[PDB]
């Protein structure tokens, strides 16, 4: 294949389409004997040269990595994630699909199609792995063998054409609950609000718009509500007409938070939506109910975090005002006004990809962990980040006594997303183990490091050594063997 | 797994163990459209941690690597050569076997079993892919598949105990000529030379004897002789009982080589042995006969080149004393004494893993292709050679002209065997490619350089680029895609 020499497609960039199997690969430390299950995550990897010449990060092929771990070992099974996409384009040999999210660039052959990467997240629920992507139907396939089933549509009950890649389980009932943004078609101010049985059968799908159309790449859930913020990463055909990338960062649009009520009779009316000044936040820690407020977590920036999403009025990117920390917002739903009751910083720490102890989900929590960017320590060798910022640290809050905890991975490696994994179903929150994958920059490789959930300084326990470097991750789950098709 | 932290298990001698499929790696340049067939090569790449907490390189599991080359691009499947050894050990969860060439230290559950890990040549022949180890007789794997069939005993007509990896292709009649040393026993100095049909039937197996036992890795083969240098790298088992390596030097023997005819009714009284002063050679480039003499043309170097294998009398390694430079050994049959009838360098260059174009075969040949240690250039990485030898470049000689070719990887790189590949049957001799595996030290990773054979200091007309590292490579070769049943 000839890519293209552009920084999309080298060095920690480099196209990798290892498809691979690999038992008891070599390690350190000690694994604890209790694991049993398997950690999944996804990076985007193109299967092919882009049409255009040049891509973007968030728009390579899914490939879905698995790390089962068995009797003090850690085995891996990588996959493709086959698309629609992915199957049309490995038939003809060559891209067919064009840039990110722009249907305009994509070849005549291919209108209409899913164009889903399936790249987002891998995902387990109702004994199966969804490697998803927002555009589109979630990508379904079979977590033991990581063949690839399609697209789920849910028997044709689901009628919106989306569905999130940040799907939520609320431990009350073990349902699924997804959004579905652009649902009757791209750039569309229609949002579906979806949730799934335990046993994969979709429940209900309610309809509702949102006040414009932007990226609704999360969301949180409580007992009552989806939770939704409305930040301006917009898009708009226009754009897509002019050549500019889907999305772009507007600075003089306000933020929402929408309330909308969990419920298939949801009507347009039965929403409240927050108001506040302009900022940047895109991921969810977690969401929770106190009485007739909602409080959500979220790492909040000034301005913009994605470089190649860039300010509509063409403002350069800004890297310091694109420094998120996790911040709770926090809205009344007895309140008058559309104003927030509190908007309040959690820590000073900066950071993303913010991760809790998911039987947590839409509750009051005392844990979370997340990425750190600890700009203050040595770098001799920088990558891992598709805009740039260097995750260095893994971090731990506990919102109860406010203590925080930092592991640094040192001067020449990166972290990706962590993973939490119970000790047991009805162990202690936060009771168990992180999963990370690090990227050794120095030696183009990648480790997976265990550690104990809530002792995270003293390093991992176990490190888990792949004898291949991982690309850039998004985001990724632990399920238990059982919930997956392997070995008690 | 935990490895022991060791020179064999370390760096660029980390265990890998990757059985992977990756179509159309990313490549720069042109890949020839003429090209339509399969390189393929082994390296030793353990399964389990040794049994003892450390081991020498080759005595690593092999793993076959396949680069099938086609319609400009460049694939990779690789699996392992699945022995007795690799299936006993996969089914026990670790090691059973114990040293290398030393059944002392295996464990007793498998005493009598074939220890091969078919480590050492990937060859192609009669529609198999051959695994080969000289230990043990071959393994066979489908080439197209790479799934294992087992050991090659010829149904039974085969009875010596061992096979070797340097099997030579006679292109007068397409049968395969190979020996096996130690055929009755381990340290025995019983040989077997055989014949194998183009269909893959055994036609003979002659059994003589030899001076003494010793590695007898490689061989010539002329239209009516096997060419048989006999070196002092010398096992017993009273080395084993102590505790050393199998292999050991001995300064203090001489060197003989033997011309045995091809012949199924052989006796011993029809092998003449000449004999040299001591001097150490493994590989051999080609022999031929001229008139009534033998002429082999192999790296000869001073004294050893395997320090794993030390000098008998307890000397320290002398790498100094350890390059060898292409000599041509001739002898006369028609002569008196036992004398060679001379000894000539053939270059100055210190080089190694010589090849032909393997139609020439027991010909007289115009061109070799070697492995170069050019001592003078410029390094600032190392690695990728077992007992500490710089292969930095890829040599071309020329015996009409004497006229050299070189081409230099670069200072943190290094090189594994090359493999000629012919334009087509009737092509002239050297009308064609080189392939070869380069280590990329500084990227921890190897691609695949396509050379135009006879025009090598341009440097490679293709480069593919794994996304991984290869380990330390043994043999290779190449073969058309219909005689691998790969697509025409
Ligand atoms: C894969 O495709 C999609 C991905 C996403 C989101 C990815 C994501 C990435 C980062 C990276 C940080 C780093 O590298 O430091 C940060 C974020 O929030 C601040 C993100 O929401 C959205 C649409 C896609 O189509
Ligand atoms: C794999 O197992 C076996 C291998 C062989 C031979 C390997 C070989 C290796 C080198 C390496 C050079 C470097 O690394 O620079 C040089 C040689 O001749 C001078 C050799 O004959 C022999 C027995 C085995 O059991
Ligand atoms: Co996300
Ligand atoms: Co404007
Ligand atoms: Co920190
Ligand atoms: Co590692
Ligand atoms: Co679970
Ligand atoms: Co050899
Ligand atoms: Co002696
Ligand atoms: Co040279
Ligand atoms: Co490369
Ligand atoms: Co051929
Ligand atoms: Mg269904
Ligand atoms: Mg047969």
């Amino acid at each position: 294949a000839h890519f293209p020499d552009t920084p999309a497609f080298t060095g920690f960039n480099a196209p990798s389409r290892i498809e691979c199997d690999i038992p008891n690969l070599v390690h350190e430390g000690t694994i604890p004997p209790e694991l049993n299950g398997a950690f999944f995550r996804v990076q985007p990897d193109p299967q092919f040269p882009p049409r255009l010449g040049d891509d973007i990060s968030f728009n390579g092929d899914g490939m879905i990595t698995r790390f089962h771990i068995h009797d003090g070992q850690c085995d891996i099974k990588q996959r493709w994630a086959k698309t629609n996409k992915w199957k049309l384009e490995n038939a003809a040999g060559k891209a067919l699909f064009g840039s990110y999210r722009n249907p305009l660039t994509d070849d005549e052959s291919v209108k209409g199609e899913y164009r889903s990467t399936a790249n987002t997240n891998a995902f387990v629920f109702a004994g199966k792995l969804w490697a998803m992507k927002e555009d589109s139907p979630s990508l379904t396939m079979d977590p033991a063998t990581m063949e690839t089933f399609g697209f789920e549509k849910f028997g044709g009950k689901m009628t919106g054409q989306t569905f999130t890649a940040h799907p939520k389980v609320d431990p009350l009932t073990g349902n699924m609950v997804a959004i579905g943004y652009a649902a009757s078609g791209l750039c569309t101010d229609d949002v579906c609000l979806y949730e799934i049985s335990p046993d994969g059968e979709l429940i209900y799908e309610a309809w509702f718009k949102v006040p414009y159309y932007c990226m609704m790449h999360d969301f949180g859930v409580t007992k009552d509500y989806l939770v939704l913020h409305i930040v301006p990463s917009i898009g708009s055909w226009d754009r897509l007409e002019k050549g500019l990338p889907h999305f772009g960062f507007d600075t003089t649009l306000p933020v929402y938070l929408g309330i909308i009520p969990r419920r298939a009779d949801l009507k347009q009316e039965d929403i409240r939506w927050f108001k506040r000044e302009n900022c940047f936040a895109s991921h969810v820690m977690n969401a929770f109910q106190e009485g007739t407020k909602v409080h959500v977590d979220v790492p909040e920036a000034e301005n913009n975090m994605f470089p190649f999403f860039p300010d509509v009025h063409g403002a350069p990117f800004n890297p310091q005002q694109a420094m998120s920390r996790l911040t709770r917002w926090t809205v009344d739903m007895a309140s008058n006004s559309d104003e927030f009751d509190s908007v309040t910083r959690l820590t000073e720490t900066a950071g993303e990809f913010p991760r809790i102890d998911d039987r947590m989900t839409g509750l009051p929590y005392r844990y979370g962990w997340m990425l750190e960017m600890d700009m203050k320590r040595p770098v001799e060798l920088k990558g891992g980040s598709a805009g740039g910022f260097l995750m260095n640290c893994l971090f731990l809050k506990d919102h109860q006594t406010g203590a925080e905890q930092h592991w640094w991975c040192g001067p020449t490696s990166s972290l990706q997303e962590p993973a939490f994994i119970p000790r047991s179903k009805d162990a202690p929150e936060g009771d168990g183990w992180i999963v990370q994958v690090c990227n050794r920059l120095a030696d183009h490789k990648s480790d997976l490091l265990i550690f104990e959930a809530l002792d995270i300084e003293k390093g991992p326990v176990a490190t888990v050594h792949l004898p291949f470097a991982l690309r850039f991750g998004l985001h990724g789950n632990w399920a238990n063997a059982e919930e997956i098709g392997l070995a008690a």
